[PDB]
């Protein structure tokens, strides 16, 4: 099985912290680049935080930026989300992602799935 489960979330005031986790199952996690994208209230998705546990390199939107910290423990095969001085505009589901890129014909397909199972980050 091939998953990549979430947990962490919740109900919180603004200021405050929360920590979120993807446990990656059923695949390696260092030829991907895993990470979260958060879904607004009647918005698509967009790209939360992405981190490549090969280089353990990061990005992370503007409206994120300096306040959330992505981390990867290969080891457990989980990403992290450290989110720190919540702002009412983080209010969205979460979901754990992963983009891909692989040619079938070069140049390619790029590729992004998250797992629908997210988790309802709401700050009061």
């Amino acid at each position: 099985e091939v998953q990549l489960v979430e947990s962490g979330g919740g109900l919180v005031q603004p200021g405050r912290s929360l920590r979120l986790s993807c446990a990656a199952s059923g695949f390696d996690i260092d030829y991907y680049s895993i990470g979260w994208v958060r879904r607004a209230p009647g918005k698509g998705e967009e790209l939360v935080a992405r981190i490549y546990p090969s280089s353990s390199s990061t990005s992370y939107a503007d409206s994120v930026k300096g306040r959330f910290t992505i981390s990867a423990d290969t080891s457990k095969n989980t990403a992290y989300l450290q989110m720190n001085s919540l702002r009412a505009e983080d209010t969205a589901v979460y979901y754990c992602a992963r983009w891909h890129w692989a040619y079938s014909a070069w140049p390619g397909w790029y590729g992004m799935d998250y797992w629908g199972q997210g988790t309802l980050v709401t700050v009061s």
